[PDB]
């Protein structure tokens, strides 16, 4: 499963979702589950911002937390939008709004209530893809055009196949209840 990762994600994304768990003090030697996890949901948040118009997008995720909060309250006190309790993954700068973005190897409507209640805000948007080709959205509202999000999917399903033909998708879909509880 590690050499997978390594071979699956690129360098950048690999070495972010490292430093995300050694900020941690977790071994991704040892939770390669959670490794392949962070990195996916990396993946997902730089498509994602990809997937607009060349400016629309601050991206919050895969920074260092300190200068995240800088970028947040910089972006809080020039729209006038409230500061979100929990850091959020991008900004829209098209829709005024911060987004949560979720990748889950359970039912998109379960990982987004989690969310939704983890955060208890009216403003930050979520979006929740699944390895299995669906998507849940705040209010419905997608964000993003069919064909940026069809290529989001495809993406996951392409990492689902490729874990299963190495035996290691099974035991990553029933990791995450596992985190959960
Ligand atoms: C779950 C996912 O892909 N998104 C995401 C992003 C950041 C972290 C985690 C995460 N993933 C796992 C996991 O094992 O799946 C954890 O146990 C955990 O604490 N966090 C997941
Ligand atoms: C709730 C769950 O199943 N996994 C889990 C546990 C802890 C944290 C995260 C997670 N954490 C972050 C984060 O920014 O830390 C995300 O953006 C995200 O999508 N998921 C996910
Ligand atoms: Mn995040
Ligand atoms: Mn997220």
């Amino acid at each position: 499963m590690e050499d997978f990762v390594r071979q699956c994600f690129n360098p950048m994304i690999v070495e972010l979702a490292e430093k995300a768990m050694k900020e941690y003090g977790e071994d991704p030697k040892i939770e390669t589950n959670k490794f392949a996890a962070i990195c996916t949901h990396l993946e997902v948040c730089f498509m994602y911002s990809d997937g607009g118009s060349k400016h629309r997008f601050e991206i919050i995720e895969g920074r260092d937390r300190t200068m995240a909060w800088t970028v947040v309250n910089s972006i809080c006190n020039t729209t006038g939008v409230e500061k979100p309790k929990f850091l959020p993954d991008l900004y829209d700068y098209k829709e005024n709004r911060f987004i949560e973005i979720g990748v889950t190897r359970r039912e998109v409507h379960t990982y987004y209530l989690e969310k939704a209640n983890k955060i208890k805000s009216e403003e930050t948007h979520i979006h929740i893809f699944s390895f299995t080709g669906e998507e849940m959205a705040t209010k419905a509202d997608y964000t993003l055009d069919e064909e940026s999000r069809a290529r989001i999917k495809t993406r996951l399903f392409t990492i689902r196949q490729e874990m299963a033909s190495r035996g290691l998708w099974d035991s990553f879909r029933q990791s995450e209840r596992a985190a959960a509880e």
